[PDB]
Order: C-alpha cells, then sequence, then structure tokens
DNA sequence: GCGATCAGCG
DNA sequence: ACGCTGATCGCA
C-alpha cells in the first residue's frame, strides 16, 4: 500500500544530506546479528534496499560514516552495534526517536516506532510484535511485508522528528537529547561492542567448588528438616519451616507463609536450619546466575560477554544491563566477590581500572535541598552516617556507638528513597512510633532537607511531574489519589526520583567528558561498564598513573554543585583486584 | 506464558 | 523503603 522504490542498487538520490534511516535487526540480541533490511526516506522519496546490496556498495558505506549526512533513526545504538560487527561506522545520527520518546515520558514504555508514533496520534505504522511475533516465534517475514514495514517506520520517523523536537524544546529537554543521551548512545555502543573478557577456566573451577559446598549444605538441610524437599521452592520451604518444624510466623501473608530474607534473618535464633538455608540460597544464586548463566552468554571464540545497555527503560534515567546483567555482579559477600576474578583485561599487560563516586545521592540531596548542616558535613568531608548519628541521638563523635551509626545509616537511605515511619520501622525492626521519633529528630537537625521534601511533594502536585538537574522528567499522576498507599508511593517517587535521576545525569555527563579527554590524550584506555555511580575501564598498565589523575578529575568536574563530588579509584589484574 | 518469590547489584 | 535483571516455581 505505501509507495516506495524496492531498489536493486544504491543511487545518488538515496544519499541526500538528510534522511530517516532504518537499519533493521530483528534478533532481540543485536550482537553479531543479521541486518535483514534497510529503508531510507528523504526529500526525494521512500526506498527499501537489500543489505547484501547496500552494505557492499562503497558509496552507501561512505554515506553511513559521513557525519555531515544527518540521519533520523529509532534505537541508533541497535544499528550502530550491528554495523560495528561488520566493520562499518554509522555517523551523523542527529535525532533518535526512541531517546526522544523516553525523555518526554519514560512511563509509556516505548520500545517500537508504533508506540512512539501513538504519542502524536500517527497510526500509519504496524507494531514490530505484530509483524515479527515475540521472543521464540519471532521470525523475519517475506520481503513485501518486511519492505513495507521498514518503509512505514522510516516515513514515521521522517514525520515525527519536528513534533518530538518542538515538545522537547517546550520541556527544556532539547539539550538533554542532543548533548547528553544521543552522544551517550554512541559511547554505550563502543562499550557493548568492546565487551569484557571472561576467564572461563576461573568460572568452571569456582563452579566445581560451589557444587561441593552446595552438596554439603543441601545434605545438612535434609538432616535438619528430617525429610527431602525443593529448597528453591519458597512454597515447599514454608511447609517445612512453619508446619513441620513449627517455627513462629512473625508476619502474616495472603498465600500462606513468607520465607523472604528479612523473615529468615529474624527466624535464625529459633533453628539451626535457617542460616544453612540462607547459605544454600547464597551459593545457589552464584552457581545458577554467575557461573552457568554467565558461561552460556560468553562468545566461545573471544571469551567476551557483550551486555546490552537499555538507555530507555528506567523511570529515573539510570541505564539497565541485560544478557548478561553486568551492573549486578557480586561484591557484598567474599565468596560472591570472587566471581569478579573471572573479569580480566581483553589484552596482555592491560589492567582493570574502577572509579566510583562516594555518596553521590546524599551529595545531590545536599545541593538540591540547600541544607546548611548537610553542605557543611560534606565541606568537612565528615563521615556522614556518624554526623547523622551525632545530630539525631544528640552525642559528640566519640560517643557514637556502631549501633547508632548503623541506625543513622538506615535513616540516610530512608531519606533518599523517600522516608516513611512504616519504611524505617520495617528496615530497622522497630515500632512506627520509634521510627517517627528518629525521622522527627532527623528533620530538626536537617531543616533544609525537611523544607525540600515538603516543597518537592507540593511541586509534583502543582506541575504534575518532578525534574532532575539536567531536566529529565517523571509524571506522578498518583500524587492526587485518595488511596493512602497509592498516593504515598508517589510522594516517595517525588522525593527519590530527582536524587537518583540527578546522580544518573552526572555520571552520564562524566562518560561524555571522559571520552573527549581520552581522545585528546589519545590514550588506549576505554570504558567497559557503568554501574550507576561507578565507571570501569581497561587500559595498558603504562596508563594507570595518567588515569589515577584523569578519570577522577573528570568525574569530579562533570557538574558544579554547592558540595564537592568525591571519587575513589582502584586498579588491578582482575575486576576483583580493582578494590 | 506469566505472576510471584527469591537472589544479585547501586 | 527507591531503581533495576535472572533463575525458578507452580498454576494455567
Amino acid at each position: 500500500k505505501m509507495a516506495f522504490t524496492l531498489a536493486d542498487r544504491v543511487t545518488e538520490e538515496m544519499l541526500a544530506d538528510k534522511a530517516a534511516l532504518v537499519v533493521e535487526v530483528v534478533e532481540e540480541n543485536y550482537h553479531d546479528a543479521p541486518i535483514v533490511g534497510i529503508a531510507v526516506v528523504n526529500e526525494h522519496g521512500r526506498f527499501f534496499l537489500r543489505p547484501e546490496t547496500a552494505l557492499a556498495d562503497p558509496q552507501f558505506v561512505a554515506w553511513l560514516g559521513d557525519e555531515t549526512k544527518k540521519k533520523s533513526m529509532f534505537d541508533s545504538k541497535r544499528a550502530a552495534v550491528a554495523l560495528k560487527w561488520k566493520g562499518i561506522e554509522l555517523c551523523g545520527v542527529s535525532f533518535d526517536l526512541l531517546l526522544a520518546a523516553y525523555l518526554l515520558d519514560p512511563a509509556q514504555g516505548v520500545d517500537d516506532v508504533a508506540a512512539a508514533a501513538k504519542m502524536k496520534q500517527y497510526e500509519a505504522v504496524r507494531p514490530d510484535e505484530a509483524v515479527y511475533g515475540k521472543g521464540a516465534k519471532r521470525a523475519v517475514p517475506d520481503e513485501p511485508v518486511l519492505a513495507e514495514h521498514l518503509v512505514r517506520k522510516a516515513a514515521a520517523i521522517w514525520e515525527l522528528e519536528r513534533p518530538f523536537l518542538d515538545e522537547l524544546r517546550r520541556n527544556e529537554q532539547d539539550r538533554l537529547l542532543v548533548e547528553l543521551e544521543q552522544p551517550l548512545s554512541s559511547i554505550l555502543a563502543e562499550m557493548e561492542f568492546a565487551g569484557v573478557k571472561v576467564d572461563t577456566k576461573r568460572l568452571e573451577q569456582m563452579g566445581k567448588e560451589l557444587a561441593e559446598q552446595l552438596g554439603t549444605v543441601e545434605q545438612r538441610i535434609y538432616e535438619l528438616a528430617g525429610q527431602e524437599f525443593n529448597i528453591n521452592s519458597p512454597k515447599q520451604l514454608g511447609v517445612i519451616l512453619f508446619e513441620k518444624l513449627q517455627l513462629p510466623v512473625l508476619k502474616k501473608t495472603k498465600t500462606g507463609y513468607s520465607t523472604s530474607a528479612d523473615v529468615l534473618e529474624k527466624l535464625a535464633p529459633y533453628h539451626e536450619i535457617v542460616e544453612n538455608i540462607l547459605h544454600y540460597r547464597q551459593l545457589g544464586k552464584l552457581q545458577s546466575t554467575y557461573i552457568e548463566g554467565l558461561l552460556k552468554v560468553v562468545r566461545p571464540d573471544t571469551k567476551k560477554v557483550h551486555t546490552i545497555f537499555n538507555q530507555a527503560l528506567t523511570q529515573t534515567g539510570r541505564l539497565s544491563s541485560t544478557e548478561p546483567n553486568l551492573q549486578n555482579i557480586p561484591i557484598r559477600l567474599e565468596e560472591g566477590r570472587k566471581i569478579r576474578q573471572a573479569f580480566v583485561p581483553s589484552e596482555s599487560d592491560w589492567l582493570i581500572f574502577a572509579a566510583d563516586y562516594s555518596q553521590i545521592e546524599l551529595r545531590v540531596l545536599a545541593h538540591i535541598a540547600e541544607d546548611d548542616n548537610l553542605m557543611e558535613a560534606f565541606r568537612r568531608d565528615l563521615d556522614i552516617h556518624t554526623k547523622t548519628a551525632m545530630d539525631i541521638f544528640q552525642v559528640s563523635e566519640d560517643e557514637v556507638t556502631p549501633n547508632m551509626r548503623r541506625q543513622a545509616k538506615a535513616v540516610n537511605f530512608g531519606i533518599v528513597y523517600g522516608i516513611s515511619d512504616y519504611g524505617l520501622a520495617q528496615n530497622l525492626n522497630i515500632s512506627r512510633k520509634e521510627a517517627a521519633e528518629f525521622i522527627e529528630r532527623y528533620f530538626e537537625s536537617f531543616p533544609g532537607v525537611k523544607r525540600y521534601m515538603e516543597n518537592i511533594v507540593q511541586e509534583a502536585k502543582q506541575k504534575g511531574y518532578v525534574t532532575t538537574l539536567l531536566h529529565r522528567r517523571r509524571y506522578l499522576p498518583d500524587i492526587t489519589s485518595r488511596n493512602f498507599n497509592v498516593r504515598s508511593f508517589a510522594e516517595r517517587m517525588a522525593m527519590n526520583t530527582p536524587i537518583q535521576g540527578s546522580a544518573a545525569d552526572i555520571i552520564k555527563k562524566a562518560m561524555i567528558d571522559l571520552n573527549a579527554r581520552l581522545k585528546e590524550e589519545r590514550l588506549q584506555a576505554h570504558l567497559l561498564l557503568q554501574v550507576h555511580d561507578e565507571l570501569i575501564l581497561e587500559a595498558p598498565k603504562e596508563e594507570m598513573e595518567r588515569l589515577c589523575r584523569l578519570v577522577p578529575e573528570v568525574m569530579e568536574q562533570a557538574v558544579t554543585l554547592r558540595v564537592p563530588l568525591k571519587v575513589d579509584y582502584h586498579y588491578g589484574s582482575t575486576w576483583y583486584d580493582a578494590k
């Protein structure tokens, strides 16, 4: 139905200096995956090219790489990375509709052109799922169905560019797309393509040790339970604890019984089996996710893992990381931290270099809230949990006990997550009366945080949305709900999102400043991972000393706040050893 | 197939 | 409590 040239070869009129480009990769995981079709819409009309044709033609390749040839796309990163696996550079992406849709309203969950198009009541395009199927039965259709689909997506991107950019202009989000999220897309593409080398022998050996520990702990749980069962069934585990062993229920559920982590911590004193079950859960997570799960996504030629950073998913502006998740590798417990010994540099006599912001969230809160007490704590580089304990419990530094520090620590997390008596009470295992007392005492020591948290809830109601430092938005319609619980969640989001979101803005800006500085200095160092408030690089060992000065200077000066930003850095032979 | 329940991550 | 993903369960 839609008019286009199904083209047999590339022609000059397909290489105009402005174009909607669709480079279609149908595999969900785009790493080394086929490109199945290409579509170009421009001043001269609508074209479909076969990829074997278009990607052998040197005039098409030059066009793709010529940064003065401007492209409007959807998920430019998907196309850039599939093109990198083929030795082809994409350049001149001036508009990414996925990133434009995500900045206007992350709540829409826009992950195809069809859904972005619905924001401007453009409906003359099919959803990808309707054309392809989903996950398993996800197939490439015959050429006529495919060609029409790609051309309609490109016609859509061609129409929608001016309206998305007008609304981003009005939102004052125009620079957030053009100077932050689009240049970041390119950097993320480099990091994904680079990958992270994995010592698959270390994994298999750690796996052997875990199967033996896990063998012993399982057998001990069968000895103590007096009967075999599935420890990985929260339902069967409930029967064994609360019916067979008669352990007390301290927290009623709907279905029957809770075996959550919080519940088993409080049950530990009542039976020897409870700590063995928590250990089996520790070991069983490492074995299933970080040994077996990691081995099946390692490329067997290069032994690298290529994550996919989803830049348009989180409600706050954080990235996320899939297949595998490299933003949730163990560190907290020693046995788990040893998994990081399998993450190695990709070249001989390179090292891993890790740099991490120290308490970016509380430093952002200090700036945004303009709280004199919190700004001064940071200007003295005080231990902020100890100072919080000093203020809420009314004691000098040397009179703070570890137990006071641990509880003032929970108040501090409470504050940034959006504080509630019920929340702090659950976390600290105290009454809601006791928690309301800590919060009350926190607010008279931190009167600016108090004023800020009341003003941010009022502003989310007045405006309909809350905002970060670089003008990311989140709509909070539930802030007016007459359901207490629904409204309270929205108050916490109003409190937490500009903190977590502004932290994300700052590390993203640092990633862009870091790459411009590595290029200027023409260092071999490159990014591998971002884990929310930490950057991870590999470089030749001869670069470590330049990096120990450069990486922290750039992360520190990413943005100017009323408090300094502080960075700790480590390097070493393996991810484990950069600590 | 999908929600719920667990673990991992800041 | 705020924000995420993966392996598993057991009911459909």
